[PDB]
């Protein structure tokens, strides 16, 4: 063209602020981890109290 | 016949104004092109703003 002809290295760009993450697929063992006695994977909060190894 | 016998090249014709088109079958990708983040084919309007290549 021969109108106002802007340069190739003078053309603007733009960078976005919103970023994407990668999917993780949380857990398939999550409904089965409880602290009661009739659970498959049983937890113990006895060392969350006073002390121990 | 031997009544009023009109000529073969003197018979009228008529041309219609309503025309037909060819079917196109719009798009099978049309419910899947959005601008959000949970879409399959994602669009970006960042160059529809100020400038860029």
């Amino acid at each position: 063209m021969a109108d106002f002809s802007l340069a190739t290295a003078s053309q603007r760009k733009e960078w976005s602020n919103k970023a994407h993450m990668e999917y993780v697929r949380r857990s398939r063992f999550a409904p089965y981890i409880r602290n009661t006695e009739n659970s498959i994977f049983q937890g113990y909060s006895d060392l969350e109290k006073r002390a121990g190894d």
